[PDB]
């Protein structure tokens, strides 16, 4: 069909009406996925918070998730706490809740390992992750193969002078609900808290350090667009895992990838606004094991003995859709 | 250049923001245009009604244009006489005015011949025209090279049964302000329009000329051609149009960003970013260009035009006002 180029906005936003992607006639099964796995050389793996919940890290949207906790505190719109423009206006909104999102460290799931597997077999084009928990590097995913789409707490930057430090340096202030302040800006900040130097032209974010996670309304890290420009030209399988796919531009990856490329979902819930070729509905750690196993592969993670020794049930439930339990 | 995804172009005629195109840094003089004409092999020319005003045919929105001559109708939007929903509901609204848009025959302007000139030098990839006057044929522009984006009176079609006939078979009815009726639907038509159910529209068994109405799909040659042409185009020249109707007005967004885009038109096109804009009458600016290229426009008015002195006054970077005296 006739098309022109529509610029993909690179500011983090709710994506939020039929999807127009057409599903491949030739690719619906589990066995189709398996043969593709054996032949593919340039797999794109797109992950979300689902791939870290086996580790006790909440996701965003589910019943025990972050949004539910922020709402229970009393915020009318819990989305507010990760809003960039809100941060720039009032950084206490985010720093009032930031201790809740500071991640654990040095752990990873069977899924992160299934990703490293692909890398080791020379098949991973990129893992585009939405997660700010920074668990991919520890899991062994190489830095050239990882795109932290929405950043991480690895570093924090002053919004005023752009001085950058390791995130760890501000964790104790975050645990104690204290505003992390830039040491270089601090003297002007005290002066402010000339017309241009007074209310309303100086914002409350003046000289405040912000973790280098991407907020809603902020530009994604440059690694994202630079990578996807190229990975789009060459991807030959797309797997989406442990995400609702509600945040653009990450959510647009499904539309940017060329239409002949097979797209697979592994997730607890179907993604209604997308048209995956194959959907595998269940726990990602379980479905990973199952898939590796059908492939005659192993997942280099401790839990693999155990996961591999289960009885997996794959119930067809409409074409190209399986409910996987065990 | 910005990371992009594919967006389907809507193929329904629609009267049409900000423009995203970046102008070429190395192309903004008249000499850049002359040099490019020498080397280009796959030129897309997009025309509108300004290419026939020299022949005495009104354009649409000038002060003596078609919309000015139907002011007495008192329409909120005078384009409604060419609206498709209006046609389907009540074809007498179009048929009152259709006589005014029947084409003359066997005449064409120096700008039409400039296009044919390009053709016979092997440089015309396509002439996308919005005109229904069919004058490109008379000028020698080939059917293969012509896309009548908004159709023509060549054929007419029954809106009910789809019977297709030569468009000239309805001209005498058009001239008499009568509805041209389909001979196959006529028996049912006469039953309903001597009981009639409320879901039978007034267009039942009415012939429609195969011009594209506002709200109607474009002819199939348009999307078939443009898809291939934007891959090969090496120069776009937009002439005698306000560029206010989509999807034609999207051609300038669809051509890849590196292809030079030139406007030749009485007025700037404020919602587009042309690399070079030449502002004046088509025929004169075509002649001046052909002169500068050391070329000949194959038109009886060539000897008159080649005898004019053209002044090109640079207004802004890539904007020139071209007059004659
Ligand atoms: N509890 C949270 O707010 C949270 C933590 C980690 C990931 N997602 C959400
Ligand atoms: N013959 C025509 O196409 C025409 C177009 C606009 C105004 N008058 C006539
Ligand atoms: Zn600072
Ligand atoms: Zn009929």
């Amino acid at each position: 069909p006739l098309a022109k180029k529509q610029t993909v906005r690179l500011i983090k936003d709710l994506q939020r009406v039929l999807c127009t992607r057409l599903r491949l006639s030739n690719f619906f099964t589990i066995d189709h996925f398996i043969q593709k796995l054996h032949t593919a050389r340039k797999i794109l793996v797109l992950t979300g918070a689902g791939v870290s919940t086996s580790l006790g890290i909440p996701d965003f949207r589910s019943s025990e998730g972050f949004y539910s906790k922020i709402k229970h505190l009393g915020l009318d719109d819990p989305q507010d706490v990760f809003n960039y423009n809100i941060f720039m206006h009032d950084p206490s909104v985010f720093y009032n809740i930031a201790n809740m999102v500071l991640p654990p460290e040095k752990i990873y799931s069977p899924l992160h390992s299934f990703i490293k597997m692909l890398q080791m077999k020379g098949k991973l084009l990129r893992n585009y992750t939405q997660n700010i928990d920074n668990l991919e590097s520890y899991a062994g995913i190489s830095t050239d193969k990882l795109v932290q789409c929405h950043g991480s707490f690895a570093t924090a930057t002053c919004v005023t002078c752009h001085w950058n430090l390791p995130g760890e340096r501000i964790f104790n202030k975050i645990r104690n609900l204290e505003l992390p302040l830039c040491p270089y800006c601090y003297k002007k900040r005290r002066e402010y808290f000339s017309m241009s130097e007074r209310p309303p032209y100086i914002l409350n974010s003046y000289g405040v350090l912000k973790p280098d996670i991407t907020f809603f309304g902020e530009a994604l890290p440059n690694k994202f667009h630079k990578s996807i420009r190229e990975d789009i030209l060459e991807c030959d399988l797309l797997i989406c895992i442990g995400t609702s796919l509600k945040v653009a531009p990450v959510s647009e990856i499904v539309n940017m990838v060329p239409s002949h490329v097979p797209q697979v979902l592994i997730n607890r819930d179907p993604v209604k606004h997308a048209e995956f070729d194959l959907s595998l509905l269940g726990y990602c750690d379980d479905i990973a094991a199952m898939v590796a196993q059908k492939c005659g592969w192993t997942i280099p993670h401790k839990k693999w003995n155990d996961l591999k020794n289960k009885n997996f049930k794959c119930q067809e439930k409409d074409k190209g859709v399986y409910v996987v339990t065990s």
